[PDB]
């Protein structure tokens, strides 16, 4: 099986300089509730901003870096071989890997913030009209999660005849 995992805002915001535009740490609770003895797979830029490997879980970087060899960090050198991870695997980020993977992955968990941050880097836009909402939760907010936020678990639409 093969996931998206990602968070963006109401405009599809989900970075600036390399790093998260919120605080949300229920947000990545969440992210380590889904992952938790699965695949992360993510771009090499957002591997560097996390800094080091998420524990409990393989951790895969795509890159072109052949001199890339990084302790509990498995590396790839091309889409197709995200192909030849078992398991489930979820595609982590960041904005290249997302935009290289939404028309090839068969769900998405997603965390709509629902803000307008200032980004630099985006997810790509995609329509309910081809995901049907498996689980739409609105995210509890407290003294630690201030900002509003959606967990939808989409599934993509199979096409039909009629
Ligand atoms: N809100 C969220 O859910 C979320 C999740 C993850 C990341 N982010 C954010 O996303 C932003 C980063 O996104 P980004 O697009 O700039 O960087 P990225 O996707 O994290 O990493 C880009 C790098 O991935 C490698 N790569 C991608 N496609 C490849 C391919 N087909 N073959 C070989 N290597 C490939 C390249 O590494 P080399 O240059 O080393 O070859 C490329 O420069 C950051 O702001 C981060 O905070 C947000
Ligand atoms: C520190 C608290 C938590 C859970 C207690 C911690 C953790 C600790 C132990 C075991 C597992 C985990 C999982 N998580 N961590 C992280 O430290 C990584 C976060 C992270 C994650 C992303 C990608 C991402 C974020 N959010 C959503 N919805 N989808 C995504 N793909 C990008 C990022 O920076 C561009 C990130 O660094 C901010």
């Amino acid at each position: 099986t093969l996931s998206i995992l990602v968070a963006h805002d109401l405009q599809r915001v989900i970075g600036f300089e390399n790093q998260l535009p919120w605080h949300l740490p229920n947000d990545l609770k969440h992210v380590k509730k889904l992952s938790t003895g699965h695949t992360l797979v993510m771009g090499r830029k957002t591997f560097e901003s996390i800094g080091k490997p998420l524990p409990n879980r393989r951790n895969v970087v795509l890159t072109s870096d052949t001199s890339f060899n990084v302790e509990g960090v498995d590396v790839i050198h091309s889409i197709e071989d995200i192909y030849q991870l078992p398991g489930h695997v979820f595609i982590f980020g960041g904005q290249t890997l997302f935009e290289e993977m939404i028309d090839k992955v068969d769900d998405m968990y997603i965390t709509v913030i629902e803000g307008k941050f200032r980004g630099d880097t985006f997810f790509p836009p995609y329509t309910f009209e081809d995901w049907e909402v498996a689980s739409s939760v609105e995210g509890k907010l407290d003294e630690k999660n201030t900002i509003p936020h959606t967990f939808l678990h989409l599934i993509r639409k199979k096409l039909v005849p009629r």
